[PDB]
């Protein structure tokens, strides 16, 4: 089937008419991707010759280990990332077990893509775009149970004092249909953009089931569209959690909040503040933010936090199938479904 328990609804590669493949390396990805463009007589099709699974099999644990042993020496060097562009066949990239990454994967104008079980971490190339993962202009995209991990941290004398590291998933352009479920991302300061500016509105993205601890900001940083945030995880929000702007709308439902500032507002335009409708979470009101650490700030700009805690507007039907387990649950249950390695194993209330 194709429910992604959000807005994104595909099975990528995994279809009829599928090639399998093994990549044992960041090259051969790209070479994987570059036959399957090719039909019997090596010409290429438009989209892709077919639909794709790739199983990426590399480990490059010692260039993540040796970046994270000097996290400031990251930003000045060239950004790594297999490109996923323009491929509409059906595409999946499947990190097998024991795999990880020091590269990202940028999707770009395709469409049927998932990425899970992929371990992404410490990511050269801040400040040339050295993203974790991105999703440009394409819809229908499902990035689940993946590890997208840095340091949350800004080295000094980085481009615009916010390059150290890039983004875990950010989201940008016509992808008008995203679901981002049981990442463990963590060590991040900038997290996840969903729209690139104050005029790349839209887009409906799902964000379930994702398990955040130590990411100072955007979670995402939601510009017009809307967003259905459930049965999330956010301990150790240094910055700011969901922030809704460019008169966006989010459904902020059974989410666990602990040790973050500002978890939910609408923070640095100054105007067309987004709304938010919650339901559910841990907090329910502000005499619980002492309980779980929850504090608020201000900016030179105006902005709206939800220091009341109440709904700011609507959100409409959430249009496809959901079964949220309780927030209690989510605190308890979530660390071990979310992230690779759990073989993209699914938190139902029968495990609550
Ligand atoms: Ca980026």
């Amino acid at each position: 089937a194709t429910d992604t328990g959000g807005y994104a609804a595909t099975a990528g590669g995994n279809v009829t008419g599928a090639v399998s493949k093994t990549a044992t390396s960041m090259q051969d990805i790209v070479n994987i991707i570059d036959a399957a463009r090719l039909d019997a007589n090596g010409k290429k099709v438009k989209g892709g010759a077919y639909p794709l699974v790739i199983t990426y099999t590399g480990n490059e644990d010692s260039l993540i280990n040796a970046a994270a042993a000097n996290i400031c020496g990251q930003w000045s060097k060239d950004p790594r990332g297999v490109e996923i562009k323009e491929f509409t066949k059906g595409i999946t990239i499947i990190g097998a077990n024991g795999s990880s990454a020091n590269f990202g994967i940028w999707i770009k104008k395709s469409s049927d893509v998932v990425v899970q079980n992929m371990r992404i971490g410490y990511l050269p190339g801040g400040a040339k775009d050295g993203d974790m993962i991105r999703v440009d202009d394409s819809p229908n995209v499902w990035v689940d149970h993946n590890e997208l991990f840095a340091a949350n941290h800004e080295c000094d004398g980085t481009p615009d004092n916010d390059t150290t590291f890039e983004s875990a998933v950010d989201i940008k352009g016509a992808s008008n249909t995203v679901t981002v479920s049981y990442n463990y991302i963590h060590g991040v300061k900038k997290v996840g953009l969903d729209g690139s500016s104050s005029s790349d509105t839209g887009r409906n993205i799902t964000y379930h089931h994702n398990y955040y601890n130590d990411v100072n900001a955007r979670l995402p940083l939601q510009r017009g569209g809307l967003v259905h945030a459930y049965n999330n995880l956010y301990t150790n929000i240094t910055g700011s959690g969901l922030n809704v702007r460019q008169n966006g709308q989010a459904l902020i439902e059974n989410n666990w909040f602990e040790k973050a500032i500002n978890p939910v507002t609408s923070r640095y335009d100054g105007k067309n503040f987004g709304t938010w409708v919650l339901k559910g979470n841990n907090i329910t009101k502000p005499a619980d933010f002492s309980t779980y650490s929850i504090t608020w700030t201000a900016d030179t700009k105006p902005y709206v936090n939800a220091d009341s805690w109440t709904s700011t507007g609507t959100f409409p039907t959430v249009a496809y199938n959901y079964s949220p387990v309780s927030a209690q649950c989510v605190k308890d249950k979530l660390p071990g479904y979310a992230g690779v390695g759990k073989n993209l194993a699914t938190l139902t209330s029968t495990a609550c």
